[PDB]
């Protein structure tokens, strides 16, 4: 790397990690359009394997702009329209509440209180009809935000319907492989299993457990170099090959609704740049990030804004991380960690790093 980035980073980095504690990390900066990529500490400790471009991370909630951009392509295909209520897609979705929900409300959170979470005891898929069919809304629909892996699970869960395949196929080849993404997982083979990273909560070493719709919202686990690689696709979408990813990559970061300063994409999240850094390094924190807030609807909905800071966290619970772009600057950066640090300390760094470029 450039020594300029260089000192950025490590500047930026070896404190947090210090701090807070963390086991490992990768790192790669994407600036003007070419990554640099870094690397610290242990992917395992016990048996003292470092981190390295190949560790495989867990995404945890960063899979949802894996969801946000598989849902695009569906639509780009003409397979399914957000306009579509949901009954559409799960006609035995008979109950009153579902009346007027369509897929761009589950999509952005919007349905009018979804959970957050399933409901561990929901196992098979009558279980989740029930969820489903039994649950009943705080708010109509299309007026108030709520962080929710039961809406936005749901969502990619039918998107793929129409095409036939099951979620993690359709990923696969509509997303993964189109992009290059040959070690982006769902379900980590055999063969991979060796570069696996444990996370680590507590000093226990820990692996998502799975449970309903976690492929949908939260199962991807990749490296720091399809990461890069993600990040490339959609600061540049225009550079993708394949024409429904492409669109779909553009309609991922389209503006659909706007909560304080930030606007809501399919599975990103926008804000407009410059930006202040108070808002997204505060916004990020969680008693914000997960709370209820009143929306408002774009309409018609705004196209993919060059001048963005595009972003997204995501964790489980023995991982952290982050990813934020700027298409306008062909910059960004990914943060990855095998430990579930706080939010805006990533934002900080990341934000710091960014700000420096
Ligand atoms: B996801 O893993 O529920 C997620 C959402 C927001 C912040 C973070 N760290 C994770």
């Amino acid at each position: 790397a450039p020594q300029q980035i260089n000192d950025i980073v490590h500047r930026t980095i070896t404190p947090l990690i210090e701090q807070q504690k963390i086991p490992g990390m990768a790192v790669a900066v994407i600036y003007q359009g070419k990554p640099y990529y870094f690397t610290w500490g242990y992917a395992d400790i016990a048996k003292k394997q470092p981190v390295t471009q190949q560790t495989l991370f867990e995404l945890g909630s960063v899979s949802k702009t894996f969801t946000g951009v598989l849902g695009g392509d569906a639509i780009a295909r003409g397979e399914i329209k957000l306009s579509d209520p949901t009954t559409k897609y799960w006609p035995e979705l008979t109950a009153k509440q579902w009346n007027g929900i369509t897929l761009l409300h589950l999509a952005t959170y919007t349905a009018g209180g979804l959970p957050l979470q399933v409901p561990d005891e929901v196992k098979s898929s009558s279980d989740l009809l029930r969820f489903y069919q039994n649950w009943q809304p705080a708010w109509a629909p299309g007026t108030q935000r709520l962080y929710a892996n039961s809406s936005i699970g749901l969502f990619g869960a039918l998107a793929v319907k129409p095409s036939g395949l099951s979620f993690e196929q359709a990923m696969q080849t509509r997303v993964f492989q189109p992009l290059k993404l040959n070690h982006t997982w769902i379900n980590v083979p055999p063969a991979e299993e060796k570069n696996y990273a444990w996370g680590y909560r507590e000093g226990k070493a820990v692996h998502v457990s799975p449970g309903a719709l976690d492929a949908e919202a939260y199962g991807v686990k990749s490296t720091i170099e399809d990461m890069a690689r993600w990040v490339q696709s959609n600061l540049k979408p225009l550079d993708i090959n394949e024409k429904t990813l492409q669109q779909g990559i553009q309609l991922a970061q389209s503006r659909y609704w706007q909560t304080g300063d930030m606007y809501q994409g399919l599975g990103w999240e926008m804000l407009d740049w410059p930006v202040n850094p108070d808002s997204i390094i505060n916004g990020s924190d969680n008693k914000i990030a997960l709370a209820a807030r009143p929306v408002k609807a774009i309409t018609p909905p705004t196209p993919a804004v060059r001048a963005s800071w595009v972003h997204k966290t995501g964790a489980t619970g023995g991982f952290g991380s982050y990813v934020a772009f700027i298409p306008e600057k062909e910059l960004g950066i990914v943060m990855l960690a095998n430990k579930n640090y706080p939010n805006p300390a990533r934002v900080d760094a990341a934000w710091q790093i960014l700000n420096a470029l």
